């Protein structure tokens, strides 16, 4: 907080790896595999360093201090992010994942059938699918479009036999965000 942005990075990098003790319910994972593949996918689709970060962070909020999580975890992730000092466009991106996953449920529900566990026994108490009037305002949000690529990572980050790169493979990248 106080500290280098070196050492805000390794605090980041702690807070990770202790993630792998905790389950990813639903499916063969654990939390730290579901974040590392969710980066992996942004990564390797060519997405930005603000999106790679958005994608390997999105559930920062439930280890950065439950079974299905944290309450409100995207509130909890993104505004610890900002305190670090974070752009708000990754502290937005992580924000909206939730809406995103509502506001994709609303527009089909066939969305349902890709939603984990967890996921799905969460959105019932985060507001079930969207309004009409719901869609509209997401909608309007200005990184619309990358709120919706992060949490379709999201929902493909849930592979079993997955091997991909560990959280040092994005150091450099979160100390460089940091300066920037
Ligand atoms: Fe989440
Ligand atoms: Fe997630």
């Amino acid at each position: 907080m106080s500290l280098s942005n070196s050492s805000k990075v390794s605090v980041l990098i702690s807070l990770l790896e202790k993630s792998r003790d905790l389950d990813y319910i639903g499916e063969a994972i654990n939390q730290l595999e579901h974040s590392l593949q969710c980066a992996y996918f942004a990564q390797r689709s060519g997405a930005d360093n603000e999106m790679v970060l958005a994608a390997l962070l999105h559930d920062l909020g439930h280890y950065c201090n439950g079974g299905y999580g944290v309450w409100q975890h995207e509130k909890v992730g993104a505004d610890y992010l900002r305190g670090l000092g974070f752009s708000e466009r990754v502290a937005c991106l992580i924000e909206g994942h939730v809406a995103a996953k509502r506001y994709l449920v609303s527009s089909k529900a066939s969305y349902l059938k890709n939603l984990s566990d967890a996921s799905r026994k969460t959105l019932e108490y985060q507001g079930g699918p969207m309004d009409e009037g719901e869609r509209r305002l997401f909608e309007e949000r200005e990184d619309f479009k990358d709120c919706l690529k992060i949490r379709a990572w999201d929902e493909k980050g849930k592979q079993t036999d997955l091997k991909v790169p560990g959280p040092e493979h994005y150091r450099k990248m979160m100390e460089e965000h940091l300066s920037e």
